[PDB]
């Protein structure tokens, strides 16, 4: 089998994109935020405390026939930009773009933190890391492409995100028409449940590429790129006026520059991140200063290669016996 949906961006800006799933019989379509940087699918839902939610669409299991409670099961999971949420447990059926899946954990949210709620376009999240992570207690949950995996032509899913653009994630083959020349493939470690893998350098603008190994995660939930700190500070060097700044919380540069591009390496390989990807416009509404796509790391214990990053690719999550990861031009 395969599966393929669109995704969507839920603004100017790209800060997250969204991506429609069918849950339960009959099917109700809510738009959920897939993120290859956690392991729940979890749901605004009927449980949902009512001022908690604002605009969002809400599943609602009693009236899905093949909805079973999943008895005293719970979860709770807080992310890397402090928001949360924690509910109790669904099994259901669960289709993205004609891949199905029956007896999905669905995590139904009891409870959301105020950036959720504030947000009226994300219905949820896919989580889409490795089930090690997953959070529900006693029993540990498979996510949607690990039920799925030994379904599929092929045990890989990939992401193809649109820069200010709809963009695919298609399960279980390769679209060789997604991509430009060929994909390169590098090593994975599943040891903190991410899909982590080392870069092998950077350059700016049309500088010399510096090698040296990067280790993060390709990270579909996160907004930004996130690098070591002397990276960060060799890029912003390059674009006048700009500076970190504490009270914003982090890098800022004058909305008239125009910001050079950022490469990384994958392998021998090179994905070069268009200078328009890292600008995410004004601070605050009207404002002359802009907020940077490259940011430090310093502050979260990884590096993240974030959407800026992976939007300038085509990237194959392979989930193979020992996965990998495959990084295209596009």
């Amino acid at each position: 089998s395969t599966g393929s949906a669109t995704t969507t961006p839920i603004d100017s800006l790209d800060d997250a994109y969204i991506t429609p799933v069918q849950i339960g019989t009959p099917a109700q379509t809510l738009n959920l935020d897939f993120d290859t940087g956690s392991s729940d699918l979890w749901v605004f839902s009927s449980e949902t405390t009512a001022s908690e939610v604002d605009g969002q669409t809400i599943y609602t299991p009693s009236k899905s026939t093949t909805a079973k409670l999943l008895s005293g099961a719970t979860w709770s999971i807080s992310y890397g930009d402090g928001s949360s949420s924690s509910g109790d447990v669904y099994t259901d059926t669960v289709s993205v773009g004609g891949l199905t899946v029956t007896g999905q954990a669905v995590e139904s949210a009891k409870k959301v933190s105020s950036s959720f709620t504030e947000d009226s376009t994300i219905d949820g999240l896919l989580g889409l890391a490795f089930s090690t992570l997953n959070t529900v207690s006693p029993t540990q949950q498979k996510t949607f492409f690990d039920n799925a995996k030994a379904s599929l032509d092929s045990p890989v899913f990939t992401a193809d995100l649109g820069y200010h653009a709809p963009g695919t994630y298609n399960f279980g083959f390769i679209d060789t028409t997604a991509y430009t020349g060929s994909i390169t493939y590098t090593a994975v470690s599943t040891k903190q449940g991410f899909w982590e893998w080392t870069s092998t350098g950077y350059a700016v603008g049309s500088g010399t590429f510096k090698s040296t190994s990067i280790d993060g995660i390709a990270d579909t939930g996160t907004t930004l790129l996130y690098l070591p700190a002397t990276v960060v500070s060799a890029y912003w060097a390059q674009v006048s006026g700009a500076k970190s700044s504490s009270s914003v919380g982090g890098y800022v540069f004058p909305c008239s520059a125009t910001l050079p591009s950022f490469t990384f390496g994958v392998g021998s390989a090179r994905i070069v991140i268009p200078g328009d990807y890292i600008d995410f416009g004004p601070i605050s509404t009207g404002s002359s200063s802009c907020f940077g796509g490259i940011q430090s790391s310093a502050g979260i214990g990884i590096n993240i290669f974030g959407d800026v990053a992976l939007k300038a690719a085509f990237v194959v999550f392979n989930g193979a016996t020992t996965p990998t990861l495959g990084f295209a031009s596009k």
